[PDB]
């Protein structure tokens, strides 16, 4: 789903949460999933999966904005010094939060609708009677089915595949739900936020976009103001020099 | 079928919805749907499939459709405050409603063309004498036929493929059958709304439009003012810099 | 055949036509025929898709036509109240008519030439001594033919390959004759309708062309004209709300 | 042979016939040919798709040509009425027929340089002992070996695979050498109105090509006219609308 | 080879000739050899695919090329009321033939390159003691092992393999040496052409370069001429259409 | 993941460093992984391939950065002499430093989280008995048995597929363990320096801004001073070249 | 390595060389090598390849370049009439030899490196003790010895793999030597040319390049000659021929 | 690795040495290793690949640079006619040389990375008990041995798969080691030089910068004063041949 807004660079509203939902797909597609398949690991590499990455692109968010600088200088000076109200602070704050969630929740969505970390997490808490032979884990103890139930999620370790593929399709549907679960209460969120909360923080929503653009603009002029700073020396020195050197190549080229 | 609009974005009345439902339809192409194949959850996966992500996909027009906070807006401001018409709101209402109802309507046509969700909900409901075999559930108990056709959407799980082959194309067949009189139902819905409705709310659609149009002139010019007012006061701070620092710039450049 | 007007939009006379059709065949080759090889079923499964997508199609001309809700408001209107003439009227629908029937006229083609749809439907009026044993249909009862001759259009339903191919090739050629009339007696009647009709309805297609010009160019002023008058009332508050917050941005900004 | 003229829409002289001819053997290309391999049907599908899609695709010239009608016109009315002499008549007659012929020969050629409606058409009239074995159609009715030569063009229905092929290989070896001769001759007669027939209709071509700009010339400034005074009424009705929406808009949007 | 001229149209000095002898080399890749391998048919087969597809290109290249109709008038006119010399007409029709024989030496080249058409004229010509056992031609006739060295050209009519691929590459190998030097004699001949003949044959060169761009010049301003004769009377009667029916579109559209 | 800033040239603040990291990653995916399989070089290998090309990649990011031989000219000049403070030579360095850190921790993650450094350098580390059978490493000396575990990085150099596979899903679970936290320790030092330092070391920030622009301008103006001081001696030579040979292309060229 | 100057049309200093070379290497890739494998023909047809399309490649530049016309009409001339020095006709030769022996030296490389030129020219040169079995060419003849020996650049006539591989192998090894060689000697004849002789030959490379300037203006100058003075006399004869049309169009066209 | 600057032709600073550099890896990639498998051979094949290309190339760097004439014109020059310094001339050609040196070093890593140089060269110097039976070796000569080891690189002349895997890969391993020190060594080497070199020869840059930019300015000029010069004759030549022959074409096209 990556031609779209490759397509389109206009649907966005903004560019960067775009790229990072994108990036965080396909970083799920890129990744290979390797499963430990022993009851020791299998739980914190499944679940560690579903946390780790969405905490990664968290902070990646922040990292990629480029006013969370501006905003610790102004929380780091004491007050009175603070040219700013302290409801555009937390207003901006909020705003760099909840821009930088986007790729963390595709992380989420592709692990649970893939299904392959609950696949991982939760194959040795199957009760195995539902999915084929009951004389599977007879004649094994407490200790040896837990390590043939680790295996599930390995077709290569795994060898009954009527087993292997009914308890596979038994954890991936819960995992979908869950997705879909997910899904629809990040997206009812969204709403309530894009709905009750522009009726409550409204002129911090009109400060803080005047401070943002104030930065756009502040960077821009004082990139043009150094270079035109620059021309002025540069002129002088180029000039200087060929006073000198001229003088060379005057022998030396005619 | 993306292609098309895909190399001309010019055939479209509104940009969102032909992208969304673009979305929509490529997502159930990346959705890889696995049935659980157990008779106490294949109705809830099946027919949750065909109910849940239409719900999503409404809310998530509400979410991306940038008209419904100023509606919100007006809607929680009490009766002499409103500066709009309550028809005028009712108007606005029904267009962001219909037009987020079209990626809901290529999901559940989709699903009903591919078969899938009703080939795991329904398939313990079938008469499987008219398949193959009438020796099959002979000899099994109510539950365990229960257990052998709630195999039916698996290919790995299920033995006999003319049984299955069989089952698949009938209910698939009905799936089609129903996917087509939704799609003309859905699109005499289409045909009445856009004839009848012309005929009787109008004016409010002037006033709705002109509502639209001022919105995006508001943001728009918004914009381009604090950018004016940010250039003011960036020109004195750069200015006033270069003040002290070219007075270091002297003998640090020179 | 899908690159030539892709990559010409030159060569058409109306835009939405050329993309409906190439849509009605795109959408025949998405989608996926599932006969349900049943002797009550056969008939209405491959007759259905031969008459319902081709009235969906045609329905769906009307639609997206814009100008069908202004037609709709002109018929509303009494006697006497009509701007239009009767016949600027008739001749309104019949233009719009007759380019909502090429995505028809291109489903039912591509449906005949591919034979699919007369295989499921006439595969019990067979006549199977034409093509293989006679020892096949000898020994079965006159229902259990039925279900013999309904498994011809499924391969992996029907065993004697030998039986299933000639009957298969003898009813596509069928299909392929019908589909070569259809178009020779389509192309035939948009012949004498393109040479006798502009001799007899002539200046109710130029009342009609100016109908249609005037619509396209009053949508468009209309757009503009809110445009400047949102701009007239978006710069009244713009400008007010930065007297106020400027005297904040004194100390805010400085 | 598609890249050419599709990547040089410079090296034409008309446009639609160089697409024409394109699409005519694109849809040779697509069409799926389905020999019924009997005995009864096989002269009349192989000889009807030589026939029938030619005579299609030149009746498909005239109605996608834009002077039919005006031509249609023009001969429907009395002499003395025409404004035309007869031989301008009869020349642009001449040019329309002249550029329609350019599909059904491009599908004529495609035809028989494949060689499958010869192969069809023809294989009952082969003398099977040049092929093969002699034993072949000895033991065999005069109807059975009609049933046997039949299905020579059905790989899947003829069993000998060395018979088929050289009786193959015979046949479109023949069906090669009438394309070549077919293309030799339409090619030869192309040379001959292009030299002999400019030397005796002149001033009619002339006159014709006056009659060709005329007609492009009048269609377009009928559309601009129409826009222009469409542009008058349209803003007369716009501004008027707002004389009293504006009236409602000052307590609605200040 | 083909991307070359088609992504550099600048290296051309006649741009129709270039894409013939593309076209000719494209259309040999498309044709579907097949020999008839028959000892009756093989030779004609073979030789006529050498010679009979030059003649058509020949004739092809007469026909595309637009000043053989201005050539052919010149001629056909009496000696006195012709306009030009007898040796700028020798010129032109040199300069004609000249590149009509591109096409037909690109077809020639890649046909002797390839070897089919020497393997199936001359296998019944080959010794075949010098390519596999002896023991193959003895217990045949005279006409038997005709119909044997026929069936070489055929990899499923041809049993013995090693005699095959050896006798196959002996007659490419001779093939591809006769390729060779009809590729060395057409070159030293262009050399010949292109060195001694501007040296003889100048000024009837520049005579026949005026005549060439005398053509395009009057085939374009008889085009923009008859265009703007359009005008003046398309204005006139377009004018006096809403004389009268903006009369009606009075009541009609106010 | 290349498309992205591949089709997004402007998402960057640095160029190099985005194309480096691009290129760290495609090189790790074109390099042949060959793990020795002997216990003496495996670790070195591993290990190896973990360190040192991210030090080449470091120091290529300080050959490629053209301003480090402009540092390297201000550090070798003596204390007075230096037209810097030392604070921006240090902040300087540390610019150079931390964007030549990327396409080395670029390396590191894409080889932790393919996980075969550590499959090369840890499988002699192994207790293989958590893995298979108990029986593999009986009968083995120490020697032989570090020599059979050594050999399980290399799929047709050990045998036991089940072992292999069990034992490479461990140590690769452990690498992308330390992949991620590694990343998550890298970004981590990558949000405290970019919201800590800029609010310790400003204006050493804009001095060198200021320092780096003014390379750029110096470079491109003594480019274009050259060129037009070129310009000056260049016309003189070659007017004064066609001064006598002008004299000789008289009787040349007349 | 076609796309480095396909999508680099700058890197260039002559471009019809570097098209040239481009062509002979692409033609070595479509051309199919079929060695006779008969040993009184695979010395020609292997040395033949290496020495024939050279000579065809080297006549090709002579032919391709548009000077060596002007420059054979000026050595045509006899002394005094000549309009040219000796040295800058001699120099004019040396510059079209230099240029059109590109595509020769790319032919004998790529045709050396591949190595079945020499694989099929020198197999019955070998001595095939040193490649496997001992007891091969015993209790054969020499001739039949040397029928076994030629067969080996064949790999469906030679039967024994292990010896054909090492034969192979061993001569493609001696051709690349000969390949490396070829191209270390053509390259640092090329480096002596590029830096010996702009120190002998000047002025006359000065006058060569004035002179093929000359004929770069005087063509085209005489090209848009040729067309405005058409464009007089095509003017006189369009407006003379509407002075009597338009007195018919008149009647046929008001 | 090729997309980069193919689609990034900005990141340069020297653009025949990024194409070189790509043009010897792409080389690399098209050549087909083939060693002998011979003892005598080996070393030679081996390490001739990694010696001979990289002279080639960098011959090929200094025929391809266009100042390399310009500088031997200097040089052979006697001194006090020569109109540069020995300074300036020192620096211009190791400039020259330090690009040339790009494509050789790409070319040695890649073939150390690809690691069959190094198999090629070193498989009779191995001691293979360390790579799987001992069994082998015993009963061979020394010589036949010598012939065992050879057959390493050689995948079909070569039996025994788990001893050329295991040697190949420890070979490769070594290759590959050699190559990250190569890599290292060299970028350390262009590290001293970018740093150290511009601290030292400084205006010796700059007078070969301008010599530089004279070059690229003496050309151009001189092709546009040649053009302008041609300007004036070829306006004679031309005026005046069309006094005379529009003299003829008064009665030859009026």
């Amino acid at each position: 789903m990556f031609q779209f807004l490759q397509s389109n660079q206009e649907s966005f509203m903004n560019g960067i949460c775009g790229i990072m939902a994108l990036a965080s797909a396909q970083m799920y597609s890129s990744f290979e999933f390797s499963c430990p398949c022993m009851p020791e690991y299998n739980y914190t590499y499944g679940i560690g999966l579903l946390i780790i990455p969405p905490i990664w692109f968290f902070l990646l968010g922040f990292v990629l904005n480029n006013n969370v600088s501006v905003l610790a200088e102004e929380w780091k000076r004491p007050t009175g010094r603070r040219t700013k109200d302290p409801s555009v602070l937390r207003y901006m704050l909020c705003s760099i939060t909840q821009r930088s969630l986007i790729a963390p929740a595709v992380w989420v969505s592709v692990t649970l609708m893939d299904g392959k970390s609950f696949l991982c997490a939760f194959s040795i808490n199957l009760d195995i009677e539902k999915f084929g032979n009951a004389s599977l884990v007879i004649g094994m103890t407490e200790t040896e089915k837990l390590k043939f139930l680790a295996r599930i999620p390995c077709k290569d370790l795994f060898e009954d595949n009527e087993v292997r593929v009914a308890a596979t399709r038994y954890i991936k549907c819960i995992s979908q739900a869950c997705g879909w679960m997910f899904l629809l209460m990040m997206t009812f969120t969204a709403f309530l936020i894009r709905a009750i909360r522009p009726c409550f923080t409204q002129a911090a929503f009109l400060k803080t976009k005047y401070w943002s653009h104030y930065i756009d603009i502040e960077r821009k002029m004082f990139d043009e103001t150094c270079k035109e700073h620059a021309k002025s020396f540069a002129k002088v020195c180029i000039h200087q020099y060929f006073e000198n050197i001229s003088g060379e190549m005057q022998n030396f080229h005619r």
